[PDB]
């Protein structure tokens, strides 16, 4: 069910989402050992992801989250890595996508900050970085991450340094309350509640 269209870094729609990507890089508290080392990504194709019974999916828990906290959605747009980006945008976010080890629980994991989601790309942790050279810091192998629509409804607060969400929330938010730079992590416990929107094939670029 699912087709890629290419976008053309002319569109506006390539260039909204790769300013996104590019201006959500930070420094990482492990010095790069997750994701690497990079300030900056070459951004190498946009696609979009059409599937039209994922998209329905989508909506239709997106309205049922609506009705449930007075006509708000509460949607955003978030990144995602993952070594199973292939099966997502195929057969959609579910359980075999969530983070069980997560800080907020088995769920599914998105983050604002672009080079927070890379951290993830090859693994927990990186895990042992690129197939072909063992590196998570590589700066030759292509990486992909997801830039996701995904509605928070009623989102759980967590200050801070599968499952269900908490009664009454539709989601759970990790508000950085240590490293000042960094940028808000969600949760979601439903695969519904997301939809693969961007396919991003980039590499992380060496810092000169
Ligand atoms: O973008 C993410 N991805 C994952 C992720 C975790 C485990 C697996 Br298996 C697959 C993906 N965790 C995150 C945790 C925090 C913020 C962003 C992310
Ligand atoms: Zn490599």
């Amino acid at each position: 069910g699912t087709i890629l269209i290419d976008l053309s870094p002319d569109d506006k729609e390539f260039q909204s989402v790769e300013e996104e990507m590019q201006s959500t890089v930070r420094e990482h508290r492990d010095g790069g050992h997750a994701g690497g080392i990079f300030n900056r990504y070459n951004i190498l194709k946009i696609q979009k992801v059409c599937n039209k019974k994922l998209w329905e999916r989508y909506t239709h828990r997106r309205k049922e989250v609506s009705e449930e906290n007075h006509n708000h959605a509460n949607e955003r747009m978030l990144f995602h890595g993952s070594p199973f980006v292939n099966a997502i945008i195929h057969k959609g976010f579910d359980e075999r996508h969530a983070y069980i080890g997560g800080m907020f629980g088995a769920g599914i994991y998105f983050a604002e900050n672009s080079s927070k989601s890379n951290q993830y790309v090859y693994g927990i942790g990186g895990g042992t970085g690129c197939p072909v050279h063992k590196d998570r810091s590589c700066y030759i192998c292509h990486r992909q991450l997801l830039f996701c629509r995904v509605t928070l409804g009623k989102s759980f607060l967590q200050f801070s340094a599968m499952a269900h969400s908490p009664p009454g929330h539709h989601s759970v938010t990790g508000r950085p309350s240590v490293n000042g730079l960094a940028l808000a992590e969600y949760v979601i416990y439903r695969g519904e509640q997301a939809y693969p929107e961007y396919l991003i094939t980039y590499q992380i670029m060496r810092p000169e």
